[PDB]
DNA sequence: TTGGATGGTAGAG
DNA sequence: TAACGCTACCATCCAAC
């Protein structure tokens, strides 16, 4: 069981880097701008120069201006990073056939069969690394385990520009050494439900009640923690299946004003609709951001396909729905696809 | 004598 | 002053032959 996990650096700011090299060692900021007013929006990302300021992924502009207003702040061009992407991706493909694309730059590499041991990974890693900077000019990380989960790890610990093996003997110190909050798919809110159970590390989780980790965590989470300081965790590496494409628009100006707010829900249902690439769905899903950032939902689920055209008209009556079940302002508005067939 | 649809939550982007 | 995107999972529920 070998897997071999992929990550870009600083992916966005990164390819801003390739296009504009005089950019390169100093603070860059990608931005989300949204409209509202004056450096409206949140960052997208920002190079390790930036980041060394706090700036970083989710805070707000005006906010990351504050602790680095030297820095260069550019608009996100998401299309050039999926053009990226793709190619990477692509070269990936060319070291291993089970692969399991998981974001925009991120990837699993099942090399089992391609590899008799660590060393030969580690080789092939450099391989990949080399093979890309040539390539595309972009640094990645890559992380090499038994499992999926100590393979992203491993770059976690490795990140920007490395490679590194967690053979089984880490994998051990990991499981009683490695702060839980730091295992994928624990967060700040599942974080502090252990800290109230006493767990801190995955190997704490051995010696506690199931149910009590249970009726705390849920089922599924509780099973994943277990297994994983078990040291049985052993999920495939699968073809990642897309489920859902949406598209949420920030208006101008809050409303409730159904003919004001109809020309961004259109336009967030043309755009979803071109990603859609031959998916044909079946339900449809309007979503509400309100004046207090609290997100509310609406959906209809259809026997059959939905049309472009049906879109538009079953759109209006979800939101005419959110607009009479909520008196809350609306401050983005969107819509997403699914149940595709 | 359990289940698809429903809307909300949490987090490996 | 707080983007944009998408998955897995959770309760809740109104239907259950
Ligand atoms: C976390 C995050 C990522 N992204 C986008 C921009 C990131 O470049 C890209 C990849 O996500 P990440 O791999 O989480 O971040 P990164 O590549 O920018 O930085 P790192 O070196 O630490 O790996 O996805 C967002 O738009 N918003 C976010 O909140
Ligand atoms: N980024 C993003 C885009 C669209 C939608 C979400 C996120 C959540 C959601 C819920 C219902 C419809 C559309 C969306
Ligand atoms: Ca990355
Ligand atoms: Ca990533
Ligand atoms: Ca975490």
């Amino acid at each position: 069981g070998i897997v071999l996990f992929v990550d870009f650096d600083y992916f966005y700011a990164q390819v801003e880097e390739v296009l504009n090299p005089s950019l390169k060692g100093k603070p860059v900021v990608v931005c989300v701008f949204s409209g509202r007013f004056e450096d409206s929006g949140a960052v997208a990302t920002a190079n390790y120069e930036a980041r060394k300021f706090g700036v970083k992924a989710g805070i707000p502009i005006v906010e990351a201006k504050k602790i680095l207003p030297n820095a260069v702040y550019l608009p996100m061009r998401k299309e050039v990073y999926q053009q990226v992407s793709s190619r990477i991706m692509n070269l990936l493909r060319e070291y291993s056939e089970k692969i399991e694309i998981a974001s925009i730059d991120e990837a699993y590499l099942d090399i089992s069969d391609k590899v008799r041991d660590y060393r030969e990974a580690y080789n092939l890693g450099l391989e990949i690394k080399n093979k890309i900077l040539e390539k595309e000019k972009i640094t990645v990380t890559v992380g090499i385990s038994k499992n999926k989960v100590f393979a992203k790890i491993a770059a976690d610990m490795a990140k920007p520009n490395g490679i590194k093996v967690i053979d089984d003997e880490e994998v051990k110190r990991l499981i009683r050494e490695l702060d839980i909050a730091d295992v994928p798919g624990i967060g700040n809110i599942t974080a502090e439900k252990l800290k109230k159970l006493g767990i801190n590390k995955l190997v704490d989780t051995l010696s506690i009640e199931f149910d009590k980790l249970k009726g705390m965590i849920g089922e599924a989470k509780a099973k994943y923690l277990i297994s994983l300081a078990r040291d049985e965790y052993n999920e495939p590496i699968r073809t990642r299946v897309r489920k859902s494409i949406g598209r949420i628009v920030t208006m101008k100006r809050n409303s409730r004003n159904l003919e004001e707010i109809k020309p961004y829900l259109f336009r967030a249902i043309e755009e979803s609709y071109y990603k859609l690439d031959k998916r044909i769905p079946k339900a449809i899903h309007v979503v509400a951001v309100t004046e207090d950032l609290d997100i509310v939902s609406r959906g209809r689920t259809f026997p059959h396909g939905i049309s472009k055209e049906t879109a538009y008209s079953e759109s209006v009556k979800l939101l005419q729905k959110i607009l009479e079940e909520d008196e809350r302002k609306i401050r983005r508005i969107g819509v997403r696809f699914s149940k595709f067939i």
